[PDB]
C-alpha cells in the first residue's frame, strides 16, 4: 500500500494503488483504497484492510447524520477530530490503521494524516501513506511547489505511486487518483490514469 | 482446504473439496464447507471447523429473517457487510476463518473474500481459499478469461482444486461444485463432478 | 522467487524470475539465479542471496576440479552428493538455500531439489521452488506430460512463473529459461523470452 | 511418512510409501524410503530427508568396507549396533530419524528399529515407523501371526501401509516393499505392488 | 482413552475402553466414557475427565427437557448443534473434550464427532476417538464394509479398541460397547464382551 | 519402566518388565532391561533406551577387559566406582539413565542404584527404580524380610513389577526376572516367569 | 499425604495419615485429612490445606442442609455431583485438592475420587490419594479381594498408609481410620491404630 | 545515512550524506562513508560504523596487495567477490553493514551493492543504500536513464540524496559525490556540491 495527498492552490489530489497483502501473498489487485466523506472531502486507507473497511462505514455514517441533522456539511477539521477521538479511545487496542482525511470546506483546503493512536498531523502541501510512501515522498519532496495546480498535481501522485510500486511489493497493481476542486469532486477512471502514466513508462 | 470462486459472464461458481484436518490426521473425507444463504447465494468456508460452523448458522439465520421480515432478499453486499462487522467485532480474539460469500443478486454478480478481522475483498473474477488456494491460483489465473461461462467455470474450478489437492496434504478426498445461474442454484452431485475431472486423470 | 524445472523427453529445462527482496523492499529487478555447473549440467537458486552466491562458487569450482582432475564430467548425482553432504554438515546453522541441480549425463536426464539439511529429492518430471513454487505447481501439475518435449517445456515453465508472479509479491520482473537437449545447453535472452510470454498476457 | 516390517517363519518383509513433506506442502509423491545395507539385509528411514540420506549413505560405506575388510558379511547386530554409537554420540544435537534395519544373517532373522538417540529394540514380529505407524500398527497387530510366511506379510504390509494412508496426510502416493528370504531380497515394482492392493480398494 | 463408533445398515454401535490416567499414573480401570443421551442415542467421551462429566450432565438434561417439553424425542442433529454452540461458545478457554454423538433418529443413523470448539463432522461409517484412535482407526478402515451390521460391528469395534490397548499406554483395563438398532438400546456387560474378545487372544 | 532388586542371604535377585514408551506410544513389548556384566553380576536400566544401551555397552567392554587384563573378576563396587564417576563426568549434560548394578562378589552381595549424576546408594535389602517403582516399592516394603530367600525373593520381585504394572502406563508386557547365587546366574525364560505370576491373577 | 480408601464387602473404609507439609518443612504432625460428610459418608482430603478446609466446610453445610431441607439424607453420588460442579466452575483457577468422598448410601456402597477440576471416578474397590498414594497402591492391588471384610480392610489400610510412609517423605507422624459399616460409622482413635500396625513392625 | 550509485554511459557516481547517529543522538555531521578502492573503484558504507570502518580498511589493503603482486589492478569483481566471501564467513555473528563496491574496469562499468551475509547484487543502473535509500529510490527510478550522462548523474544524486534527508532523521548534514570517468576519479568538493544543490532549494 502506497497513498499520497497533496494540497494544491486550486484544490486537493489524493491517489492509492490497488493491492492488499498477506505476507508475499498478493490477494487482491482491485482493492479499494480511497472513500468519499462528503462532496468535497476524500479518505485514503492504509493498514489493516478489516479496520480500515470498519473504520470507514462509521465514518461515512457520522459525517452523513452530522449533516442531515444539522443541515450543514462537516468541516474535515470536524471529521478528522472525531476519528482521532475514536483512534485514541482504542488507544490499547488500537485499529492499525493510517487514514488520509482531506478536501474543500468553509475553512479552505486540508489533509489530515492520522494514525491508529488518533495523532492527527495536519498537511499543509505533502504526504505519502502505507508501505510504499518512503519511496513516494522522494518524488513528492522531489517536484512539489506550492503553486502546482490540482491538474498537474494528480500526474505528480500518478508519478509518485508509481515510483513506489517500483521498490514496494506490497504496493501495485493500478492507480485511483481524485481530484476535489470545488466544482467538483472527479475520480479519473482506469482509462484516464492509464492514459496518465502513459506519459511515463507503463 | 481449498475453495474457489469465478464469476462468469452468466453468472458464479464456488467449488471446495472435503478433507479436514487436525495435524496430519485426516479427520475427514467428507467435510461440508459449502452452504447456501440465499436462493442465488453461496458461501464457502475456509478455517477453523467449528469457528466456521458456527458463523455459517449465524450467517443463514440472518439472511432468512432479513428477508421473512423486508420481503426482500438480502444482497450479497448486506451480507458481506454483515459478517464483515461481526467478525471485527471480535478482532482481538478472532474467529479463524476465510469466507467465500457470492451469488447473483440485484446488483449483479460478485463475490466477497472475508478473513478473521471482517477485511473484505471484492473478487470481481477469481479466487482461491485454503491451504491449497495458492496452487489453486495457479491454474485459475492460467486458464481464466472474464468471457469464460459458468459451464465451463465449474471444469476450470474442479481444474484448480484438482492440482491444489496434489501439492497441499491438507487438501482432498473429493470435490463439491456449485453454479449459480439465475434461472438456478445448482449443485453437481459426486457422479457429476466424478465425470467432470474424469476428463482429466482420476 | 520462483523456479521451476521440468525432465522432458529430450532433454531438461530450468527457469527462474529476476526479483530480489528484504521485506517488501525490491532490492533487484534482475538477479541471476540460474548457474551453469558443467556442460550439461545447470542449477537454480532460491534463498538466502549471500549463502546461495557463496554455494554456487563452491559448486562450480568443485565441479570443475574434478572434471580436470579425473578428465570425466562430474555425473548430476555425484554433484547433487556432494551437495546434499556439504549442507547437511552446517545442519545446525544450515545455508537457507533451496538448490536446483539437474542436466543430462551419462546416467540420463535428472533434477534434485534440495534443502539446507542437504534433503535431496530425485525430480523425474516436475519441480517448483521459491516463494511462488506452490502457485507454479499449479500449472506445472495442469499442463505437464512426461513425452513434452523440450520445446514446449520452455513455454510452459514461463507459462507458471508468469501465474507464479502474478500471487507472489517476491518473484518477478522478468524470466530466465535454460534448455539443456544435448547438442546444447541454451539460454534464452530477454527477447526470446519477451517473446514467448508475448504469446500470453505480457 | 510410514514403514513397516515383520519377521516371518521364512524371512523379512519391509515396506514404506512414496510421500515426502514440507508441512502441507507434498514435495515428493516418490521419494525412496528403502534402501539395501547387505545381500540379506534392508533399511527403511523416517525423519528428516537430508538426515537419513546422509546417514544411508554412511551405513551402506561402512557395511560395505566391513565385507570386503574381514571376508565376511556384517551382521545386522554390527550394523545396529554401529547405528546407535554413531546415533548417540550426536545425542545432543541428534539426528532426528527413525530407523528400521534388518534381514537375515548368521545368527538368524530380526529387525532393528532405532531412534535419533541410538535407542535400538530388536524387533521380533511387527514394527511400525513414521507418522503413520499408529494407524499402520493397528491392522499389523490385527492380522499377524508369528507362522506367517513373507508372501503374506508382504500383502499385510501393504495392507497395513494402506490404512495409514487413509488417516496421515504425510503419507502416501504409492508403496515399496521388499522382501528377503535368503534365496532371494526381492522388491516388488509399482507392477506388482499395484496389483498386490488391487485386491483391496485401489 | 480411544473410543470408536460405526454407523452399519441396521443401526449405530459405540465403544470404548475403561482407562482414566494423569501422566503414567493409572487412576482408573473402570472408568465410564459411554453415556446415554436419548432412548436411540448415546455419547462417547474423551478428554478431561472432569470437562467431559459436566458436559455430559448439560447434554443430558437439556436433551430431556428438550422432550419432556416438545413431547419429540431430539434429534441427534438438535443434541450436536446443540452441543456445538455451547463447546464454541467457550472457544476462548474450550472444554478439552472429543466427544461422540450418535443414534438413530426421525432423520437416520448417524454419529457426530465434536472437537473442544465445536467443531462436529458428521461420521457415515467409521470414527475413532482418543489417545488410541490412530491405531483403531487402523483395524476399523481395514475391516469396514457399508454393509456391515451391528452385530459384527460391536466385534469390529471390539477388535479396534483391542489393538489399540496395544499401543496406547493410555488406554485400557477393558471395553464398554453399545449397540443402538432400534428395536433396542443394548449394552453388552462384561461378560458378553469378555466372550466377544474371546475369539482374539484375551 | 520398573526394575527391582533384593539382596537375600542366599543371593540376589533382580527384575524387569518389558516396555518402552514415547509418550503414550508403546514402542516395545519386549525390551531387554537386564544386562549381564560379569559371571555373579547383573545390571538393571531404567531410563533413555539410547542412553542405557550405549552405558551397559562401555560396561560390559570394561568389566571384561578388567578380568582379561588382571585375572580377577572386578567386584561390583569397582563397577559401580567406575560407573559413577563416567555418569558424573557427564553431569552438565548427563546420561539421562537410573541403574542398578549388584551381584555377588568376594566382598559379599550388593546392589547400587545409581544415577545421571552418578550418585550411588548401596542397597542392602530392597530397590526399585524406574517409573513404576513407588508402587513396586509398596509391596517390597510389605512383605520382605532380611531372611528372604532368593527362591521366594523372584516371587516378591514378580510380584512387585505386576503391581506396578496395574498403575503405571508406562510399565508391562511381561517381565525378566534373574537369580544370582553363587553356583548360578539364572534367567528364568518366560515359561517360567508366567508360572510364577500364575499364582497370582495372570 | 497419603490416603486409601476400599470398599469391602460389608461397608466402607478410608484412612489418612497425619502430615501437612510445605516444602521439607514439617509443619504438622496431626493434622486431621478424614471428615464425616453424613452419618454413613466419610471425605478425605489430599492437597492444599487451605483449599481442603475450605471446601470440606462447604460440602458438610451443604450435606446437612440437604438434610434438614427434604428430611431425606443425600446420597453420596448427590454430594460427588454437588463437589464435581463446583470444582469445575472453578476450573480455571482450580482449588488444589484431591478429594475421596464415600460411604454407605439407599444405593449402596461406594467411593468417589474427585480431582482439581472436577473429574470423579467411581472406585468400586480400591483407590489412594496423595503424594503416597503410588507405594499405598503397591500394598491394596496386592492384598486386595472383593470379598475383604471392614475389619482387615483397616489392617489392610493401616498396611498401606504404614509403606508409603516409608517412601513418601511427604507422609507420615500416624494414621486415622474409619469404618463405615451400617451399624456405624466408626472412627478408631490412636490406641487402636497403634496396636493394629503394632503386628507389622512400628 | 543515505548513499547511492548509478551507472551511466560514460562512467560511474556514487554520493553519502555526511550524517552518523547514534539513536536520535546525531555523533556527527561530517562523517565519511565513501572510499577509494582502487584508481577508478570506489565504496560507500552505510551500517555500523565500526564496521564498515573495519571493513574498509581490510577492502583496500587487499586491493592494494592484489595489484603489487600481480601488477594488474583488482576488477571490480574480483573485490565484490573478495568482499562477499569475507562476509559470507561471518554469516552467524555479521557485520552489520551495506556496502556499495563499483567503477570501472577492464570488464566495463558496474556497482556492487551488498549485504552483511555478503548477498551481492550487481547494480546495472541505480541503487540506494542506508535509512534513507527508500526515498532516494523515488527520484532515482523518477529521473533515470540508461542515456544519462556522468555528469548530469551527479546532480541526479544529489538531487535524490536531498530528498531523502528531508524524511530520514537519520541523514543529512551535508553530501559528497564521486565521479568515476576513466579519465579522472573526481571528488567534487563542499563548494561545488553546495552549488549543484543550490539549483534546488539548499
Ligand atoms: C482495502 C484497503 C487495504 C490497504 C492495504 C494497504 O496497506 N493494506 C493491506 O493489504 C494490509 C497490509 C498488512 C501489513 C496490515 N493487508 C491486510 O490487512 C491483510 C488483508 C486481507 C484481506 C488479505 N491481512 C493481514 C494479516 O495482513
Ligand atoms: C467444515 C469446515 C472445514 C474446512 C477446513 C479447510 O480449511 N478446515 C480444517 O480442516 C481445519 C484447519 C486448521 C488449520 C484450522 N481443521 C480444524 O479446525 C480441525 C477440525 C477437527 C474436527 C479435526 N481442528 C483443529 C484444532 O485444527
Ligand atoms: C538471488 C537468488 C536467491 C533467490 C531470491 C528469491 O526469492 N531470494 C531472495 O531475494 C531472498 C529471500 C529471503 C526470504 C531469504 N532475499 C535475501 O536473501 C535478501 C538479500 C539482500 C542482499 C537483498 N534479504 C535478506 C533479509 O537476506
Ligand atoms: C525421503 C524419506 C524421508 C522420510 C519422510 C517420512 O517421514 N520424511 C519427511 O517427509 C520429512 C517429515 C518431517 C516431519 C521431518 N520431511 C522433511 O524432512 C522435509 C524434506 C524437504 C526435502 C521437503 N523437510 C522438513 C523441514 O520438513
Ligand atoms: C473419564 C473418560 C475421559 C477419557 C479419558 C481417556 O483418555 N481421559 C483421561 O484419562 C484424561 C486425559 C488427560 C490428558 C486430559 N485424564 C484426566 O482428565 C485426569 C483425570 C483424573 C481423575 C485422574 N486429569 C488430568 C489432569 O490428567
Ligand atoms: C530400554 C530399557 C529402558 C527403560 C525404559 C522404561 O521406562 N525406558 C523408556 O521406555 C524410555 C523412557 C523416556 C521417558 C526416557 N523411552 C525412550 O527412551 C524412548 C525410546 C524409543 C526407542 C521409543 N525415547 C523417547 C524420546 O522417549
Ligand atoms: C491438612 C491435610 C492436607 C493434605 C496434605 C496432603 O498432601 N497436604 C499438604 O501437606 C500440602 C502439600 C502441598 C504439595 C500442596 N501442604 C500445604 O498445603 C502447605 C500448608 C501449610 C499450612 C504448611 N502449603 C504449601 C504451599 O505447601
Ligand atoms: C561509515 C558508515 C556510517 C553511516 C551511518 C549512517 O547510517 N551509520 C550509522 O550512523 C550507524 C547506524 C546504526 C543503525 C547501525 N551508527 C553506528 O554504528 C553508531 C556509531 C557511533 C560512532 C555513533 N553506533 C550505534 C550503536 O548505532
Amino acid at each position: 500500500t502506497t497513498t499520497v495527498g497533496l494540497v494544491c492552490k486550486d484544490g486537493v489530489v489524493m491517489a492509492t494503488e490497488k493491492r492488499a497483502t498477506m505476507g508475499n501473498f498478493i490477494a487482491s489487485k482491485a482493492a479499494k483504497k480511497i472513500y468519499q466523506i462528503a462532496d468535497r472531502m476524500a479518505m485514503t486507507t492504509a493498514g489493516s484492510v478489516g479496520d480500515a473497511q470498519f473504520l470507514a462505514r462509521i465514518i461515512k455514517i457520522e459525517a452523513n447524520l452530522y449533516e442531515i441533522r444539522r443541515e450543514r456539511k462537516p468541516t474535515v477539521r470536524a471529521i478528522a477530530t472525531l476519528t482521532s477521538n475514536l483512534l485514541n479511545s482504542y488507544r490499547y487496542f488500537p485499529y492499525l490503521v493510517q487514514l488520509l482525511i482531506g478536501g474543500i470546506d468553509s475553512e479552505g483546503k486540508s489533509i489530515y494524516s492520522i494514525d491508529p493512536i488518533g495523532g492527527a498531523i495536519e498537511e499543509k502541501d505533502i504526504v505519502a501513506t502505507g508501505s510504499g510512501s518512503l519511496t513516494a515522498y522522494g518524488v513528492l519532496e522531489d517536484r512539489f511547489t506550492p503553486e502546482i495546480g490540482v491538474d498537474e498535481a494528480v500526474e505528480l501522485a500518478v508519478r509518485a505511486i508509481y515510483s513506489a510500486m517500483k521498490r514496494d511489493s506490497a504496493s501495485g497493481d493500478g492507480i485511483d487518483v481524485v481530484k476535489i476542486t470545488e466544482d467538483e469532486f472527479y475520480q479519473y477512471s482506469p482509462e484516464e490514469v492509464e492514459q496518465i502514466l502513459a506519459k511515463f513508462r507503463k
